[PDB]
């Protein structure tokens, strides 16, 4: 028997896309009285999803957590019916990740609504559940895979670059050096709590470095970001290295 049940009533099941960007999806799901069910995924080589129970009033030692489906807006039924079990969790703490994550979402779909079983207040007594309306999801949902395919393919797969300019003489730059740029704006743009280092390490010239500097000064104030993000430190190829900022 089951004593507490948060859900978002059906109607009020509010889906958003709190963020859409080259770098990181999220869908949030506000659970009516308990917290959110926030999905993320970030620019990336490997396709990645997690799931997080943002708790909003704390419990803090859940065990033995289970998870399943079934649209209850509805009438005298039950729950027997067809309940998909999706996983068990000796210890859950509020996070998933995974092929588990994608579940929740492929359960959504179909209409079904996933929900964590608890047995923590009280010992013995009515089962304390958790379950995720699939109302909008869909609208929402169809948003988040656009998103997710347009998430840059790549992470801090870039943190320090050395760009190899052609012919020595050294003003300029090669096909991939230039590839490897825009691909550094790329991210750089949508992340701005993030700044550029232009690293000289020092057989080149000073005649060059400079004009070689400025080059990318300008390749990049053209781009998007201007003339604060870019720091060029002094110390021993003009080598790109950015610090994650801050």
């Amino acid at each position: 028997v089951m004593g507490k049940r948060y859900v978002a009533t059906p109607q009020q099941s509010q889906w958003e896309m709190v963020v859409n960007t080259p770098l990181e999806c999220q869908l949030v799901h506000p659970i009516p009285s308990f917290g959110d069910a926030v999905f993320s995924s970030r620019a990336n080589k490997k396709i990645n999803l997690d799931f997080e129970l943002k708790m909003r009033r704390p419990m803090g030692e859940t065990r033995n957590v289970s998870l399943i489906s079934m649209p209850p807006p509805w009438r005298p039924g039950e729950h027997a019916d067809r309940i998909t079990n999706l996983k068990f969790f000796k210890q859950f703490d509020g996070y998933v990740g995974g092929q588990t994550a994608w579940g929740i979402l492929s359960e959504l779909e179909k209409g079904r609504y996933p929900t964590f079983s608890y047995q923590d207040w009280q010992s013995r007594d009515q089962r304390i559940e958790v379950a995720l309306s699939s109302v909008l999801f869909q609208n929402k949902y169809n948003a988040f895979s656009d998103c997710i395919s347009n998430l840059l393919k790549y992470s801090f797969e870039d943190i320090a670059f050395t760009i190899l300019h052609y012919e020595r003489q050294g003003d300029q730059l090669t096909k991939a050096s230039k590839k490897r740029l825009s691909q550094i704006a790329d991210y750089i743009r949508h992340n701005q709590d993030i700044d550029l280092v232009l690293v000289a390490t020092y057989s080149a010239s000073q005649s060059l470095s400079e004009r070689r500097a400025e080059s990318l000064r300008d390749y990049f104030q053209s781009l998007g970001l201007p003339e604060d993000r870019i720091q060029v430190q002094g110390y021993g190829r003009v080598v790109i290295s950015l610090g994650r900022t801050q």
